[PDB]
């Protein structure tokens, strides 16, 4: 009886203590960096606003104009290439938000589109991940036969090893690809890859948004979309191997508790 | 044998055709709206840049200054309240990106923090969702006993009804709460609630970012965090009821295929 509850409460208490350990570390890592940046930006504002004697209403309007032009200076978003990039970022839940629906009709359709798109996408990547893990298990057992191993067992530790180095590999191949095209540093390209395939998607870095690359370099658009849909497949297969048993075993324990009645 | 493959391929083909149906509709809904907005913003830029004779290097620097000041004009982010809000938006994968780690040390810690935080959060919300569905099943069967129903069965259709109206309810309670505090329209507040609890998180709308509300209105900070952690629990419970069987039945079918050997 109680086992389901004690594991639920221990998960909750673990989560909230993990948030506290998070928050106090992000304060320690960069409250001072924000404090430097604010002062430096304020000085640059004051000197420019003064040198041109910009009126407060004019500066406010210019600020709004700049902030709303930021999504357009990267090149036209809402054409088929960019609408396909957006649709990917909705149904996979990346949600960069480099562009977002302007009209209320766009917002309303985006909600109805996500409602159906996301269950479909979860079931697709989890099915294709289970196929990947089955294929890897076959090829690894055959590899042990070819290597003449003393037994053909393929333990959980072997699968978890190949899964983890598949994740590390696909992130490094992403970083090496994007750093050569977007001119980000390798570390920032790796950060962008991790934040994409994890589906966090802050959207401070966004691929393709460079001198109209969404229109002038369609082979690289194709790479970016295939990289998302393949990388999420590999991460999905890794969660399918390591984590998914824990989602169901609470219900399995409840079924066992009912069968013990 | 083939059933696992034909369902995998049909899911893939369904996903890609669903992306095409998406992209061609977002083009139809708002390519023209972008085309109007670009022209209007270009005219406002030209008139202001000309009226003050702003030099191109000065305008470029001012543009960078404005874009980097946007995350600070909302109030200081990296203090405990804002670091806790950020930590929520990482481990739940909302990822608004209203703020993002400035220093490379912040980025590196954010990656190690997400790696462990997200599996923990999935297991927490799926466990707590399974608890919610069990409790709802109990209370609904007792409600049928109290109402004197001709039988005490609690079918899937009854659970799916209560789950769906729980999702619709928690979104409406969110929209009614935020529209009264952020001064968004009710539709935009509902859009923000749906985009938050779906974990897409574009970050064009973000709660708390208003005249320092992260520091002056801590009771409303508390509401925003509880609304995220409760709303995701309800959405998690709904996916646990409707979708989760489809993630596993592909492996169950493979086990059956092995047992038939
Ligand atoms: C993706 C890779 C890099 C990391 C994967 C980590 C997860 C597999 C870990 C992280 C947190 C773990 C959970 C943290 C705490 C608990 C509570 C624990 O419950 C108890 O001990 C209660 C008493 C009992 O059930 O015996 C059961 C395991 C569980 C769910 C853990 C299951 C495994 C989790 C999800
Ligand atoms: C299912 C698996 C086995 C195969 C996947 C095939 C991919 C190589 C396809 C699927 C969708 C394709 C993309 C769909 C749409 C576009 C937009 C297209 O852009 C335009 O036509 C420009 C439009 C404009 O600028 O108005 C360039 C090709 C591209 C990126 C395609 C590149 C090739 C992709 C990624
Ligand atoms: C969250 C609410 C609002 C919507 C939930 C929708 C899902 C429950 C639907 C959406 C798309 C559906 C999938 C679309 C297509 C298929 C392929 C289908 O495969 C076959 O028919 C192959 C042959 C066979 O297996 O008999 C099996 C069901 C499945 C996975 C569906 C399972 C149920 C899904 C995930
Ligand atoms: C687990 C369940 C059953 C109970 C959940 C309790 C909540 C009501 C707690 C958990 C975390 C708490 C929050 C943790 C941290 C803060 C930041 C705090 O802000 C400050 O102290 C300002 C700091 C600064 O400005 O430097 C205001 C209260 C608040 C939002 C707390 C409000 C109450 C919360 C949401
Ligand atoms: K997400
Ligand atoms: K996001
Ligand atoms: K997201
Ligand atoms: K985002
Ligand atoms: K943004």
């Amino acid at each position: 009886m109680k086992r389901q509850n004690v594991r639920t409460l221990s998960l909750i208490v673990c989560t909230f203590t993990y948030l506290l350990v998070g928050a106090a570390v992000f304060d320690a890592l960069e409250s001072d960096h924000e404090m430097r940046e604010e002062e430096k930006l304020k000085a640059e504002e004051i000197r420019i606003k003064g040198k041109y004697n910009i009126s407060s209403e004019d500066y406010r309007q210019l600020e709004l104009v700049i902030l709303q032009s930021e999504p357009h200076r990267a090149g036209v978003q809402w054409k088929f290439a960019g609408s396909f990039y957006f649709a990917i970022t909705v149904i996979t839940t990346i949600g960069y938000g480099h562009a977002a629906p302007g009209t209320d009709a766009g917002k309303a359709f985006c909600m109805f589109y996500a409602v159906l798109g996301i269950p479909l996408t979860l079931v697709m990547f989890q099915s294709l991940g289970e196929r990947m893990n089955t294929f890897v298990r076959y090829l690894l057992k055959r590899i042990k036969k070819c290597c003449g191993m003393r037994n053909t067992d393929v333990s959980m530790e072997n699968m978890v090893t190949v899964g983890f180095f598949s994740c590390m590999g696909t992130l490094c191949i992403g970083a090496a690809a994007f750093s050569q095209c977007e001119e980000w540093s390798f570390f920032h390209a790796y950060y962008y890859c991790f934040i994409t395939l994890t589906t966090i998607g802050f959207g401070d870095y966004v691929a393709l948004q460079t001198k109209g690359a969404l229109q002038k370099k369609p082979l690289y658009v194709a790479f970016s979309f295939m990289y998302i849909l393949v990388g999420l497949t590999v991460i999905g297969a890794f969660l399918n191997l390591v984590v998914l048993r824990f989602l169901t075993m609470n219900s399995e324990d409840e079924r066992r508790d009912a069968e013990a009645e």
